């Protein structure tokens, strides 16, 4: 599923991401834009043999099981395929664990490089939330 911008904002808000660990909703929308283009089905192989999955490009080395990643810990206790669903519940739950890991949203490279320090509120402008 490719979410609309405000559609994804509303889903993330309903799932409790707005201000989660102090990160306003626009941060999460911005991260998803640059990680996945709001596409739940996005996958990308990493150089180390892991793969990133879903709207927030969650990695198979620590977070989810994809059956093919060396050193996998599956800390979210979910198959990586669950992170590709049109229902973002599993991605949100796992993202909550990731953002609580100590480095906040710096865990998402695209967030640090493209969202951090910018007017992230722009990502929710116009939405009825
Ligand atoms: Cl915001
Ligand atoms: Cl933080």
């Amino acid at each position: 599923k490719v979410f609309g911008r405000c559609e994804l904002a509303a889903a993330m808000k309903r799932h409790g991401l707005d201000n989660y660990r102090g990160y306003s909703l626009g941060n999460w929308v911005c991260a998803a834009k640059f990680e996945s283009n709001f596409n739940t089905q996005a996958t990308n192989r990493n150089t180390d043999g892991s793969t990133d999955y879903g709207i927030l490009q969650i990695n198979s080395r620590w977070w989810c099981n994809d059956g093919r990643t060396p050193g996998s810990r599956n800390l979210c206790n979910i198959p990586c395929s669950a992170l590709l669903s049109s229902d973002i519940t599993a991605s949100v739950n796992c993202a909550k664990k990731i953002v609580s890991d100590g480095n906040g949203m710096n865990a998402w490279v695209a967030w640090r490089n493209r969202c951090k320090g910018t007017d992230v509120q722009a990502w929710i402008r116009g939405c009825r939330l």
